[PDB]
DNA sequence: TGCTTCCCGCGAATAACG
DNA sequence: CGTTATTCGCGGGAAGCA
């Protein structure tokens, strides 16, 4: 197989065969060993580098564009992702985004072609 | 030690299937 | 096209880096 099962009071977890991780579910599971056996290839659209996650690739691309989704709704500046987003509100506003804030805004993704989610334009 | 990347549950978007 | 199976964007913590 890849994975195998292991229960632990009904708790059903999934683990992978090479690195032993453990996920809850079995699309996470499958996710992750691509990063063992390359199966899935994603390359970058713009270099030569090759990632073996989907997501990886796309923030890796956002790089390439940046294009910066993320908007601090305190002051207006933008960052390229929820990491720096964060960072700074946490800092320069002494607030935390976590849970529903209010406080940040994710735009659409504009500067490449990835699945939108209806929720991002209302 | 302040960035940077890596990760995984969750669930919306969509490809596969019949 | 209707169901379902699959993909992968998202949050936000953890791990890595230099
Ligand atoms: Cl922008
Ligand atoms: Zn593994
Ligand atoms: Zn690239
Ligand atoms: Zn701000």
């Amino acid at each position: 197989d890849d994975h195998y099962e292991l229960i632990v009071d009904g708790r059903v977890y999934y683990i992978c065969i090479v690195c032993k991780r453990s996920y809850v579910c079995l699309t996470s599971l499958r996710r992750h060993f691509n990063i063992h056996s390359w199966e899935k290839k994603y390359p970058c659209r713009y270099c030569e580098k090759v990632f073996p996650l989907a997501q990886y690739r796309t923030k890796h691309e956002i790089h390439h564009t940046g294009e910066r989704r993320y908007q601090c709704l305190a002051c207006g500046k933008s960052f390229i992702n929820y990491q720096f987003m964060s960072s700074h509100i946490k800092s320069v506003h002494s607030q935390d985004p976590s849970g529903d804030s209010k406080l940040y805004r994710l735009h659409p993704c504009r500067s490449l072609q990835i699945r939108q989610y209806a929720y991002l334009s209302d």
